[PDB]
């Protein structure tokens, strides 16, 4: 009459058996699902905690090829502002360059040259580019007088690949070029030389614009319903309802409220550790659900409420309340190493959550301090670096035990190894 | 016969400092020092010749705060002496090494070389001297055909200062400028946005003509006076002969030899401990010396069974040169701001840091994570920007100078008085 | 030209008392001493100006006990001047209780030299303060000395103190300023910040004996402050020439000092993490305890015997 569910299996229980290889770990594809609308070229999703994700780190996220929660411990337009430095982040082109008009008295050119320098002032009529002004034109009253007017302009259209652009300024024999729309409104500008510099992140995290991917947590206090309305607003592409317990009448009614108020926007709800709450979660429109409730020992959910599901178990058996729905699940909690990871994913995980991992990086918050001879990062957590080294040492793991397990791809890496239960 | 007992030396636990009189705060206090007869700096700082600490990237950011840095030994000749050049040669906003052309190039390679590079401008150089320009504008044979010629160039000669050539930049309503020298021979380009966005180092350590000053370390081996002749042709500010026994024949030759056959570079010989071997580098024509035998529980002591106090030490060295002109260096044994101190009220001119300067950002070494922490590898703690030291190694410094009523160094050094204590 | 040394310093642990021929019993000594021209206490206690000591709360409980509170200034002025009007106004009968001619329990207040502090005098003066702590980390200075003189000319019916200093040649020119008494200890202790900082500092037996030296005569009583971690320590300092103690961290986490009790592990302290102590009554018994031991091995009947007469024997590691 003691009511025992199960046993349930942590990470330390199991470990990969090795199997059949015949792709090399640098060669196997790591591309997964966040959510139903959503791929990542990576399994990796960074923690909506205040020492973990804001916009900095969100872009890094999204350029390793994964994605970034932005923390709700801020006010809605921060958060909001967050999410529109993450959309508007942009590698080459420089969108807000500094322009006049032609009714602009060339003494107020020269003033705004004493900051800015000669190289080169585009002429805008409510947005319409009708030329530039250059100090040679300065060199032989508004600059309507003496710009270079519209029919001497070499630009290029908005959307034009980098490379095309490149053939471009080379051909005109120039190193600044404007971008425009199909109606010459001004886009803005490219540089060969900036071009040249241009780092390039062939994984990143894209939406069907082109922008960086982002998410942002909200909770199901009073003011979600407007907080999420601003989150979306500000482009976010996912919508985390983030709370300790979501199989809960709260979670379940404010994924219902997100999904069938912003339909166009993904929803993932959490966390939970059952089949019948991924159940619930489904039903309820979710997009993605997360798993972990108390998933490591000596934790204030096991200490305090005596509740935990060890997080082997809980993500297997999500995984198979799911299976068929099309309801990826994120892994979140638990994991200190990349073979941890790699667990994760074998038990069914379509990818994994990290946080204070990611604490202390370069791109998180917080300053650097020096403090005894070492440096921390203060708002104590040690600095860690860049974040990419870490995202590279968790994806070499993987992409390792991918390795040892003849796993080509995600999707067989999730389905065909097996683990062996160990005794310590 | 009897135990040849000298004296009593004291080290830093020995002594405070007693508080005196005040009417200067901390931040309005006078750091300014002298390093040899002929060279001032703006901080009493100096980074030690180690292989973990100084080479040309952590001289660079020492001389712009107001120290120096000695170049280590433990490299090849022509390895060292091209250290010290990228010291003597660095420059915040002046690019150097521009691509160039000639008159006779053809412009069919020129057209290959922008294929890289871009247009924005080609110097046109005849055997190394100016003549002319290529620009974009210039092409829409050979390149003298089309260059800009000499006449039309906006040229500011090398060593004006950057506010100097930003406003010539403004007057000619351009963006690019070349710098020439006394014959109009190319020496570099610099760009308006280079230069309003470049960092601006007041207290920066330079020579009469602007350049960064460093010193380097040499030996008394075989190959001492190539090296020596290497390190002066390349530009050195202070040549230090650093052996682990200065009161020896070989380091008194040696400062002697470097004086005569160079007598426009400063020398620097060390390390000593004793008022003797201050008057023998003195008399050499030393034009200062480094203080520090055995300062702590190390090496020298353990191995040899030799050593001073460093307390002592400097003031044995202080009172034997009081009135020559000829500074003193206290090099090691400073744990802590407190002891930097210590030794200025001792009579040192100033202090140089070893250890506590590696794994700076500026030291050598790559950064690596490890167990998630940041260490310095070639086993060093991450410290992160060297100026964060620096401005808590003078803080300290202020904060004494206020406690004993010192608004300069120089009262610093002769005006405040020591309590000694008891192991208690 | 050589090291500048002006003597060597000793510190509480190189120094022992010396017992002496006695004929009262440590229960019979009497405790009375100064703490400024103008005020008596019947202990030689006083609380330090510290956020985690002395509040409204401590400073009752310091006046009832026989010393006095400095009421800290890490707060508003209108707040600090609030917390000495607490004081100022509480009735509890406690036969030792530090009052003023009203009858009212006595207290301090702090302040800086910064700005706002000529407002902040003014406000604790109109509050009932019996005295103003011109209280910096280097009391030999323009500053405090400039300020120790205008709260004495504008206010010259309260006491003022003034500190901290470390030398004879600060003590008198604090004295000639007019401060009613000063406070001594500038890095006391083995790891003081300011000894690692800066390298600064006066092992705190011999700046008592120093200060105590220049203003013998004058009437300006001095407080010791910093460096006591034992009753036994007290007791050196009152012979080394203190007129009293100023105790800052053993009284954090009492009781009556600020902060929340908070059950951590199975162990008591004050959020504010330190232990919790319990009632201050407790510690201000042992610390007089020990004091009154150390004058009934000496023969000292009183303060002015223990602060004149006994002597110290030097020892070693
Ligand atoms: N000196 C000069 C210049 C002259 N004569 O022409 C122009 N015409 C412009 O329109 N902008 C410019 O910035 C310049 C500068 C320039 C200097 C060096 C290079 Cl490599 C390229 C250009």
């Amino acid at each position: 009459m003691l009511r025992i569910s199960q046993e349930a299996l942590t990470f330390d229980d199991v470990l990969l058996i090795p199997g059949y290889s015949e792709v090399l770990p640098k060669d196997v594809s790591l591309k997964t699902r966040l959510t139903r609308g959503i791929e990542l070229n990576i399994p990796l999703v960074s923690a909506a905690m205040d020492t973990v994700t804001e916009a900095r780190l969100a872009i890094a996220m999204a350029q390793e090829g994964g994605i970034g929660i932005i923390h709700k411990n801020m006010g809605i337009e921060q958060q909001a502002a967050e999410v529109r430095k993450v959309k508007k982040h942009e590698t080459a082109i420089v969108r807000d360059p500094v322009t006049v008009t032609p009714s602009t008295k060339i003494i107020e050119l020269l003033q705004m040259a004493r900051e800015y320098g000669f190289s080169g002032f585009p002429v805008v009529e409510q947005g319409e580019l009708v030329g530039i002004v250059t100090g040679r034109d300065l060199r032989v009253d508004t600059v309507a007088a003496i710009m270079t007017p519209k029919d001497k302009l070499v630009t290029a259209r908005e959307g034009t690949p980098l490379e095309e652009m490149k053939a471009k300024l080379y051909e005109n024999r120039i190193e600044k070029m404007l971008v425009v729309d199909e109606n010459f409104y001004l886009r803005g500008l490219v540089t060969f030389r900036d071009i040249e510099k241009a780092k390039t992140y062939p994984l990143a995290s894209k939406d069907e614009q082109g922008r960086l991917r982002v998410g942002a947590a909200v909770g199901t206090g009073a003011d979600t319903g407007e907080r999420v309305a601003a989150l979306v607003a500000a482009g976010v592409d996912v919508v985390v309802v983030d709370t300790a317990h979501g199989h809960s009448k709260g979670v379940i009614e404010r994924v219902r409220w997100v999904k069938q108020t912003f339909p166009d926007v993904q929803v993932i709800g959490g966390n939970i550790a059952t089949a019948e709450a991924a159940k619930a979660l489904a039903e309820a429109g979710a997009d993605a659900v997360k798993v972990g409730i108390g998933p490591g020992s000596i934790c204030t959910t096991r200490i305090v409420a005596g509740v935990g599901v060890p997080q082997i178990s809980a993500i297997a058996n999500v995984a198979a309340a799911l299976e068929g729905t099309g309801v990826p699940l994120i892994a979140d909690g638990g994991i200190r190493f990349s073979g941890d990871l790699a667990k994760a994913m074998v038990a069914g995980a379509y990818c994994v959550m990290m946080g204070s991992m990611f604490a202390g990086t370069e791109e998180a918050p917080g300053e650097i301090e020096l403090f005894q001879g070492r440096s921390y990062k203060s708002y104590r957590v040690p600095y860690k670096g860049a974040l990419s080294a870490i995202v590279h040492q968790l994806m070499g793991g993987l992409r390792a035990a991918m390795g040892y397990t003849g796993s080509a791809d995600i999707q067989q890496m999730r389905t065909q190894p097996q683990f062996v239960r160990i005794t310590g």
